[PDB]
């Protein structure tokens, strides 16, 4: 997951 927190 990429910061601030989202699904990849």
């Amino acid at each position: 997951l990429d910061p601030p927190x989202r699904w990849k």
